[PDB]
């Protein structure tokens, strides 16, 4: 597989891991220039973005990934484009669409914009 | 001042790009670049020229796309990174969702596409 599948699959499969079970780990795959859009809302920097992230109203989470495209960028950047699906405790699985690009500062790959968007719900 | 630049700029190019692919998708070749990369249905597309030949084989005769939602990013290298959910009607086939991805860059003096993914929802509703 090409370097930015396997960089892009490895940093997917550790940001999922991390947001199912310790959560608080999230932090340090962003820097403080990192911007968030979760639901159409826009959390700018580090601080937000946990705050936000810690703030969800769940206590288990689940993610499977139906399907991920990986992209190398001009400027040396990585896009990651995901489609799964999530259950949050005991409510419905419901679909999402998630979208991380990812630059390598000081030696790590970092998400520098992260964009969710839960799918479009066909009732309730 | 108001509305953000990369909102500005991001939603215009989404305008512009499904005004022309379902017009005329055989002009969409003028966003691109030579180094852009294209991702449709999980193949991958480098350069204008593949691009262009990709989109205009499409076995649609009529398209028609609805933006469900639409987020854009200023990025740290000053790119614009788009994410749009939505619906398609091709031909007459059923209703089916999209995800499209955009990346939007300035070069001289000029606002391209370098990098686009697009996946279609796996399942429909029949």
């Amino acid at each position: 597989k090409p370097i930015a599948e396997q960089i892009g699959s490895s940093f997917i499969q550790h940001y999922y891991q991390l947001f199912d079970n310790d959560r608080t780990q999230l932090g340090a795959i962003y820097i403080d220039a990192s911007c968030l859009t979760w639901e159409g809302q826009q959390f700018q920097g580090k601080a937000a973005i946990v705050e936000k992230l810690s703030s969800l109203p769940f206590q288990k989470i689940q993610h499977s990934i139906t399907a991920q495209d990986h992209q190398p960028t001009p400027d040396s950047c990585i896009i990651s484009m995901v489609v799964g699906q999530l259950k949050a405790d005991e409510d419905p699985i419901m679909g999402f669409h998630q979208m991380f690009l990812l630059k390598n500062i000081n030696d790590a790959w970092v998400c520098t914009n992260d964009m969710f968007r839960l799918a479009l719900h066909n009732f309730g």
